[PDB]
């Protein structure tokens, strides 16, 4: 899924994201929770536990989880459409 | 300095960047070297050892150095002007 998000009619994105790995080092950045308020709740397509692959062409597959947050924060301060590429995970 | 870089007439940016901290944890992301070839050599304003504060509004003050590289890589693949905010360091 690509979920292109409005932002003009909404203002906040409304997700926490989280890092998750096994002891082998495999994992990535996931949708933590979706706030009852924001763009992502409103679009409805993304779910908790889905993997975040990309945001406006910035890849998140190997992002540190503290960078992921501050980088999504910065992108959310850029005015305009926010394009999430997402792997649907089924919980 | 803000150095807004052409990219249409150049193609590659032409810097390596590096992380650097003292034992107290203070430091950041720096210009590693400037390639004799790219946009940054051509613009001429930035120097090795200068600190990278921001790139197209993505803050680099706390970026991990492996994220910094892959994030600058991604931004450099977005077509268009690349805006570097930079602290001049004097070597």
């Amino acid at each position: 899924m690509t979920v292109t998000l409005n932002m003009e009619k909404y203002n906040f994105l409304g997700i926490s994201i989280v890092g998750q790995s096994n002891e082998r080092g495999d994992g990535g950045i996931y949708i933590g929770s979706i706030m009852k308020g924001g763009a992502v709740a409103a679009d409805g397509r993304i779910e908790p536990g889905d993997m975040l692959l990309q945001v406006n062409d910035i890849n998140f597959e190997n992002m540190s989880n503290d960078d992921a947050v501050r980088v999504l924060r910065d992108i959310v301060h850029k005015p305009g459409p926010i394009v999430l590429t997402v792997a649907k995970c089924w919980d």
